[PDB]
């Protein structure tokens, strides 16, 4: 018989994160007389909630990273200068980097766990959608939420672009998230169904709003 890795996997995926995050949905929404759109806001901040304890670690990290940026880029503009063909030249370096990181505690390589957790909510909410049928076609104010739409990825893109600006104020890594990001947002907007846009407006808005 076939083997059962691709069915299983497959049934882990189903069973234990798009079945959750779909009956989440169906449930706010039969509590809200079949107001799928209200559910998806709600949870979309209920999902907020549950990731502000990690939200804000990652945030706290940040804030110690800016501390160290002119120090950690003074000893790698130091060893871009030396000849780096000796391996030990290398360690002296790392030594260097880590004895920084010690001084205060931070640790490298961590915080960038939060960014890895955002893609399969994504997934199963991407799949809760695809796979309830009473939500393929049911319409929220002027879009249906299994559909694509032409306006709403746009506002996902503009909402992106703000809850950046506003952070900034609270050079090539801003040009990074204030210019490309809320392009690939808008692109991959329109290639997915609106609940998606819909899902990251509420996102953007949540964190504007958690900012101040």
């Amino acid at each position: 018989g076939q083997d059962p890795i691709t069915s299983e996997s497959e049934g882990i995926w189903n069973h234990f994160f798009v079945y959750p995050m779909s009956w989440l949905i169906t449930t706010v929404a039969n509590l809200l007389n079949g107001s799928y759109g209200l559910s998806i806001i709600i949870v979309t901040i209920l999902i907020r909630l549950a990731l502000l304890p990690l939200t804000l670690k990652q945030q706290k990290s940040m804030r110690a990273m800016q501390v160290i940026r002119p120090e950690m880029e003074a000893i790698q503009k130091k060893y871009k200068e030396k000849a780096s063909k000796d391996p030990k030249v290398q360690q002296e370096m790392q030594k260097e980097l880590l004895g920084l990181y010690q001084k205060h505690g931070v640790n490298p390589m961590a915080g960038c766990l939060p960014l890895f957790i955002q893609l399969p909510i994504l997934m199963a909410f991407y799949f809760a959608i695809m796979r309830t049928e009473e939500i393929r076609y049911h319409t929220f104010l002027w879009f249906d939420l299994g559909q694509p739409d032409y306006i709403l990825p746009f506002v996902a893109g503009i909402t992106t672009y703000f809850q950046f600006k506003m952070t900034m104020s609270h050079q090539m890594q801003m040009k990074v998230m204030l210019y490309v990001m809320p392009v690939m947002i808008i692109i991959a907007g329109l290639s997915l169904p609106s609940a998606l846009s819909l899902y990251w407006v509420i996102g953007n808005i949540f964190m504007i709003i958690q900012t101040y």
